[PDB]
């Protein structure tokens, strides 16, 4: 080895790594990237489970992120940050199953709580070398290790013949799940606390996350779990063994491909002609579906994420989860009629119905009416900015919201200590329009604390307010409880209760307490709504 | 024999009587008949215009109030006696009342026909609450007040039948409304100007009277306190008044001429006591025989007439109370009482659902307990019963008023909303009541202004208010006084706006949408979740 920095050199089970001392504000860290984790799933690997990564010989440079995961690139605004931030920012293969550690430098002295990352990007996207995932500032800041993988999406993640050998469905998760096996057996070579491993993960990962915590043999795998924006249970983050069977013989028929001779078939076909087919085997005309999503396989998922969620024992579980105030507004512009990010997005009452048609495109006629007669303000029914604020909340309450509400619930009801908030800040920063509020995805670079690299123009009050959540996070990944213990003096974000229902903003102000998230219209979707399809 | 008190109407002469009110005398010419008594073989029947009489009828006492169920439920509750016959129940109940102001009016001044409610089951002109003498002699009103057949004898049908063709009760109203017209003149009082104002059965009246022609010649304004003729309980089908009537006719002992000339030779008890019976569910705020649409009155069901019907010249005012539904509640719905805080579990709120909207599929009903539990407080008691009376209120007055408001609105009518917002400091229902329906019209009519009700001074100065607005409203359709100013105005109510007030012993609030949310819930979502199970 010779004249390398002696922090940057560390073992794991598969071999030796070089990893990378980075600048954070406060100093340096030790980035270790791009750790192999899996055997490329590549060939006839494709649609495979991982396998666990095969022994490398010398030092394997962990210098740099590895390859994105094949996976669709966004082009909706062009060279616009508000997109561009979420994609690729590696080359694109299949080859993709690396793992990111961040953790202090020198190396902790003492096992440091682990917070594992998981991407979100529908299922159909993401990276854990996005800017937005950066673990250096948690790591330094915090003295966190961080640990952020990148695993499967699209058809390569969750194409699922279930029933298949050759495509099981879910390998995306068992990507995550691998690299959770990973971080257990590895993790300690960094400084990490394998005993101590916390999830957290926003929207598909933080439906991964709660996958996780439904499936057995994850959880062994982490403690505590952070999900943001995403739920395991609702109505994308899985699909029935039925219909990931229909999407991914519709998609076999796109592309030209018993399940073993299509699988094979697929197994031919280029990445790039999977990515580019993948989106026409959705259903209906809909936003936040995605077509490759988890199946629940009666395997990783033994059942529904809600019959695993109503009936699931957690009492060992400590469950940060939350939203931000504007979980909808994203999704309207990527296809509902009436919505850009470059007009103000004032839709008509067609428009609405319309696009509660799309945003929830398993609806019946009658939940559709539901939807809009619940969601328009009787007062001005025609008033465009309550319908676009509608449209947005129907979509982000249909999606996350209610979701995170009946999770929040019925873990809470369930043992486990439960930790809600709303996040509401919206970054100084932020290129989407105004109308958006803070959409999903945009608490991340907070939680990360890029508001402290002086360097991306957040306000002060944004650095802190950083601070402040990096505390939370890591708070709640050493000790299940976001809490500071020391400081007394700041409010407490109390647990979350199905008695109480208390969640906290996080805002630039203090902690404030709020009690039942967005409770009425909650009912409307997590109790009403599911009886309306019951005829 | 006070000059005053001599009138000849067109079937002959009246005496009324010199009646004092706080700040002076009132000409009260009480128990008028307007009606052949619709007794015997006119049982069921339209009413005939009462035969002229010879010499001067005594028309200084008021008549018998028209057959009708007794409420039994608290015996001797000032809360519920109020309500019950304050005279010999008769078939033989025909009779209006008028009031005017002593000396009587110089020039024509504008009527105020009272319409009581009661379920169409009951109810009297006779009742304190219905005195006519203080809008009389506060704000020179002629008022007034008619019995109409109550329950069976009002409202039993046989569609179709020329024996019990039904809506015979209101026929009864449009009658003393023809009388009026002819007659009213002769008391002082403007035939050219009529208000029908009337509460929950009377203000459904009110609301039929607007939707059928006939009658529309009889008046120029309405105002329908806390009820329409739309809405669950104010109309049944054609279908079921003969099912009920039939029903009826089975639970007594009885082709229509034979079942009717049967029930006809029935003591007028034993049709009451099988009114209530014959019911399709255990409800609540639902009544056994109530206006049908018998394609005659009613050419088309109130929602059909409200929907397409033209109000262009229309006055109306309307409002609510602040608690439609408490009062309905105590009379079948497990777990509420007076005399408790009636304090109900989650499951009696449940089935208080099914009871309260009796037409309620499975689907439709816990539509309703999702739309009404307060989520953050799912069990708490209080909100529940709440919740029991909101539910109840809502689906049976409010959002009814609401659609009926918008309805009128649209099709070009004047409209004025109110929601009625002060308890009576007097009242004897307990207070998780609030304002239940009914405890508004001592105030319209002005018994705080008699001091010897031992109403508050506020209370007195407010019923002078309400007086002011609904005689305001009689004078011009417009309830606000073209004296004052900033007072704020009363706005009139309009889709766009949904502009009510609050009528409260605060000065008017002008408030925006009568439970905008939860009557889209009831008016627009609730038909289309039964019209699909
Ligand atoms: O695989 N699908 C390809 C495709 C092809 C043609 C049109 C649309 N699609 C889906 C992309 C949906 C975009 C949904 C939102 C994208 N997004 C990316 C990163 C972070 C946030 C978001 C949006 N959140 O609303
Ligand atoms: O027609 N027979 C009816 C009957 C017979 C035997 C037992 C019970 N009932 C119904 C009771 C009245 C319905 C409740 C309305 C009571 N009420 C009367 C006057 C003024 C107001 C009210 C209550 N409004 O909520």
């Amino acid at each position: 080895e010779g004249r390398e920095d002696p922090q940057l050199l560390v073992r794991v089970r598969g071999g030796q790594l070089r990893g990378i001392r980075l600048k954070a504000p406060g100093g340096p860290v030790s980035a270790f990237l791009g750790i192999p984790f899996a055997e490329p799933p590549v060939g006839s690997r494709r649609f495979m489970p991982p396998e666990p990564k095969r022994p490398w010989s010398g030092v394997l440079d962990a210098t740099t992120f590895q390859n994105v995961c094949y996976q669709y690139v966004d082009t909706l605004y062009p060279g616009f940050e508000g997109t561009e931030m979420w994609n690729p920012n590696r080359e694109l293969s299949e080859d993709c199953l690396y793992l990111n550690v961040w953790t202090p430098y020198p190396r902790p002295a003492s096992p440091t709580p682990v917070l594992i990352w998981i991407y979100g990007g529908g299922f159909y996207s993401g990276a854990a070398s996005l800017d937005v995932y950066d673990g250096r500032f948690l790591a330094q800041v915090e003295g966190a290790v961080l640990v952020s993988m990148n695993y499967r999406v699209g058809t390569f993640g969750f194409l699922a013949l279930p029933g298949s050998r050759e495509a099981p469905g879910n390998v995306g998760l068992l990507d995550q799940r691998l690299a959770l096996q990973w971080v257990q057996e590895n993790i300690a070579a960094f400084g990490g606390d394998p005993m101590s491993v916390t999830l957290f993960g926003e929207s598909a990962g933080a439906a991964s996350v709660g996958m996780h915590i439904l499936s057995l043999p994850s959880r062994s795998l982490f403690h505590r779990a952070v999900l943001q924006s995403g739920t395991p249970n609702g109505p994308w983050a899985t699909v029935s063994a039925g219909e990931a069977r229909r999407r991914a013989t519709l998609l076999a028929r796109l592309v030209g491909c018993n399940d073993t001779e299509l699988i094979a078939c697929l197994r031919t076909r280029p990445a790039q002609d999977l990515v580019d087919h993948e989106w026409h085997v959705l259903p209906q005309e809909s936003i936040f579906r995605f077509s490759f999503v988890p199946v629940v396989d009666g395997d990783f998922l033994s059942d529904t994420p809600e019959a695993l969620i109503n009936t699931g024992d957690f009492q060992d579980l400590q469950v940060l989860v939350g939203v931000v105030k504007d979980e909808g507004s994203y999704f309207l512009v990527y296809g509902v009629p009436g919505f850009s990010k470059d007009n103000e997005s004032l839709i008509s009452r067609a428009q609405f119905l319309a696009g509660v048609r799309i945003g929830v495109p398993q609806a019946s006629d009658l939940a559709a009416e539901a939807v809009v007669l619940h969601y328009t303000d009787w007062l001005h029914p025609e008033d465009p900015t309550h319908l676009r604020d509608a449209m947005s909340a129907v979509v982000g309450d249909h999606n996350v919201v209610c979701p995170v509400a009946q999770l929040a619930g019925r873990l809470a009801a369930q043992g486990a200590r439960v930790y809600a908030y709303i996040f509401e800040h919206r970054a100084s920063t932020l290129t989407w329009p105004l109308w958006m509020g803070v959409p999903h995805g945009y608490e991340i670079e907070f939680i990360f604390g890029l508001p402290l690299d002086p360097s991306l123009n957040y306000t002060t009050e944004e650095r802190i307010f950083a601070q402040r959540l990096m505390k939370y996070w890591t708070n709640f990944a050493r000790t299940g409880d976001p809490n500071d213990p020391r400081d007394s003096k700041s409010p407490q974000w109390p647990p979350y209760t199905t008695a109480a229902q208390q969640y906290v903003s996080l805002n630039l102000k203090p902690l404030e307490v709020r009690r039942g998230l967005r409770a009425q219209t909650c009912a409307f979707w997590n109790r009403f709504l599911p009886k309306l399809l019951s005829a």
